[PDB]
């Protein structure tokens, strides 16, 4: 990544073991369950492309949803060469050219270059950019991957009402990578108690009156 | 987070590895026991809104109460911007704007605007801001998830008194995130030897009578 | 805590997720055993009273412990404020106030306060002063939780005397948060060995001669 | 490896035992698998080619792979030296010579030359040069340890969609160190449904359609 | 301990949580066997008395080798103001003191003034000198823990050499924290072997023989 | 170690409590096989002959080993006494003096005395020089617990080619710390295969023939 110094400037740092390990180690354990995305976003803080790169391609397992990535990174990158086309012919000596989507996405683009656009002044973010593109897929992989629909969400005839707004609200979280189908979907006892309460009832006041 | 490098200035640093996986296993292995608070305030040390974000969304599990905690921030959100407007229009060219309520809580404001207020002179402390609203919504749910009244914690006939009086100053601790109460809930043998001791005795005192 | 960088000034440093993991787990595994004073006291070298809040406030069980230790810490605030107490009113503009025991404790200042306490010439080290007082309370609830009298610590028949010696200065430990009383303890084949050695002899020539 | 120090200059550093563990457990673990290759490439960051050597050198199992390894790496330096041949005699008192293509691969260099060249204005990047011919060799690895051909990954009549094209990704992943076969290794009634989606459809829609 | 900093200058570093964590592994899981004592040599680089004596009061176990540990302690004290007396009376006004034994071992002196000390120009090495010390004490305690005398080591009908010459300077490493005594106690077969390679052979060439 | 500071000069630094576990682990795991000695080299980068010594003597098991190796230790020792001899008699006040074979190796030479040569204008690389000496002995130790000879490496019956050939490069890596010899120790059926290839066959072809 890009962090900057004791004496304060922006310079290039390896990606350390532990961040290479805990990305790895995530995705094993946690698969596309949403709550992987923003680990993703933390983990790559201050990210160069190739070290965006090097962290998915480390990942062994979820091949297919590999594939879908790329997919979503390759329409991203030509959505960008659509917005910015980049001038052809020979660049001009020692000068900084423009990135094209590829360069962003890290794969035509060396690390010298992408070092030189993200600390250049104004700097070209090449990172932040490649790593929206890459949320915007993950995102799509964690909707493709929600096992349940919200619908088939409804609280059991023993089920405690705190285990069955687990359920509801991890699963809501899952399919768009609500208080009334809470209400809907909640087993006749709860229910009733839940229609005495009125409109405008928080989660909150919903939880006592059911426990 | 914003911490002081060696030269001796406020510069922004990336959350790390260790932070991020230590946060998440508190919340799996202690759940919203009581002492997950402080240890949450300490983990986020430094901290910008983008950090207690990430702090907060990595959280796979008790999407319930993490929805709960969102109301509490926006209602805190709310209260600030009724206690501090913001002149609306176009901002002074290169000026730095003033937060709202959702800035705060770093839903609207980037990661550049949260270090030029975190770093201001005099510094917005939005990190130091938001933790409050979080924390008072946490103190919300371990209240919620504490399982027994105090009322219900009593002695047993065969318990030793230093096992009755933890699990009496654990529930008060969930309860209210007394000495008479403890006296009045120890089993009939050790309340004898409780009432012999008189008014103004200690905690250390009575352990050593039912000891 | 407060650390030296490398330029060599005096800063605030975050409490690291090492230290706040090493501490939990000490207590978690060895309870109040006499070892766990010394390891808190190098846990929390260099700590403001934020930290050493911090540090007692992240202990989930032993809530009587606790309980009994912020008595102890308000009896040596009651004491500071008794030697030194602090002119009340309206504090000089952009000045330093004198702590009372409260801020000494953490329980009333602020960390900035606490900095500028521990970093002003002469400094008023607050963090060790609260230190002291918390280790105070350690010591008696170490000494509380010693389950065994050193009457009680006897050689058994068939047990080796290395065994006994480790059980018996085990038990003078805790007990006070000798080779005379050793010697009483011993079982009678290693207590006729032991008197023949005669007076002034060492723990080292006593174990020689009973092994 | 080299890295830039705090001041901004370009220093040798030791390989830490972090690095050489993570290395040596992704081996034991992953064997060559494909992903251990972008694992590879960054944990081995600003390496000289003495840290490369300690990397490959420190693997205990899969010999008769290091031995081809070995070949490739032979090969490549050969090629080094056809294309970059090297004045021979006395070199100039004080001067730095030109590498030889065992000099990159660190057989019959020091580390000091290998620092100088690395460091060099403008620098001979030894550590990279040798890290593409390893990887090469790494490449060649992955695909003899490819155990299954593309042609035999075919959908059970009862194996989910997304667990087919897991299996199908990997292998074209392991084998190359596509759509129209994927429908051709369908189950029947998956690729009765795809052959209905037409051309073009992508990954993401045929999930969908046999989900 | 005392560290040099980036700078090029000798400050105070607290112990590491690592460091504390990895003396008291040690001792749980080798008790005093010999290898023990390089551990704490290196485990204590740098350390200061109080970081001496934090590190052995950190031990819960083997409290009766710690108090034999103690009485060298005092023994060598003891010796160092014997040679080394110190003038009575009030210090000169903002001056260094001497140390006595009892500030060599921690004991009376704080931590300022074992810096004072360490740093000095030219330094009073009190860390060093401790060190010296408690490794006599340690010492002393492997050999009184030492379980075997090497007259009773001696090579089993069926035993491997390797693995019986194993335990022969194991057992000479602890008896004193020889190639005759080890043709000695080997067995017939190996013994007849051995006595045919005649005198002067090494260790190396005596294995090779009766393997 | 000795290392280079971030202002860019070599100052001394402790040995990590990581590198010294990283060490007694790969010994007690990997015992004497070939690849725990460029473990120990990398392990081991910029050590002084103390650290050396420290990592050497931290080993518990195999005395019989460690015994050898302080005989190569010191034949290497005597041998740089005959090759360089130093000057008998009182050194000049305040200047560096030669170091002898034992000053190398760290019997008689201070920490002290070793950072002035190793850090010295030129410098006198004990370290180096030592850690030589060691591997040497390493090597011989590596190939005195080979425990097979490559001529008993023979293909079995059904054993796959890939798993031959790795025991076989694993015992040619061990015995001596060849494609011929690989042929004639095949099984019949891979045999034959492999002499229809012809001469110059590499491995990866010979492999994919008997796969």
């Amino acid at each position: 990544p890009i962090v900057q110094n004791l004496q304060g400037q922006m310079v290039h740092q390896c990606i350390s073991p532990r961040t290479l390990n805990a990305w790895v180690k995530v995705v094993e354990e946690k698969a596309f369950s949403p709550e992987v995305i923003p680990m993703f976003a933390a983990l790559s803080c201050g990210a160069t492309p190739q070290d965006l790169n090097t962290m998915l391609n480390t990942v062994g397992g979820h091949q297919a949803a590999m594939h879908m990535l790329k997919e979503t990174i390759n329409e991203e990158a030509a959505e960008w060469d659509r917005l910015h086309p980049v001038h052809a012919g020979p660049i001009a000596p020692g000068q900084m050219r423009e990135p094209r989507g590829s360069d962003i996405a890290g794969t035509t683009s060396t690390l010298q270059e992408q070092i030189g656009w993200m600390t250049h002044n104004p700097p070209i973010p090449v990172g932040e950019i490649y790593k929206r593109w890459i949320i915007l897929g993950l995102n799509k992989i964690v909707r493709m991957y929600s096992p349940t629909s919200i619908l088939d969400i409804r609280q059991g005839p023993k089920e405690p009402f705190r285990d069955y707004i687990d359920r509801f609200y991890k699963t809501i979280r899952a399919e768009q990578a609500t208080e009334t189908l809470l209400v809907q979907n909640a087993n006749p006892d709860c229910k009733t108690i839940l229609k005495a309460l009125g409109p405008g009832a928080t989660l909150e006041e919903m939880m006592t009156a059911c426990q």
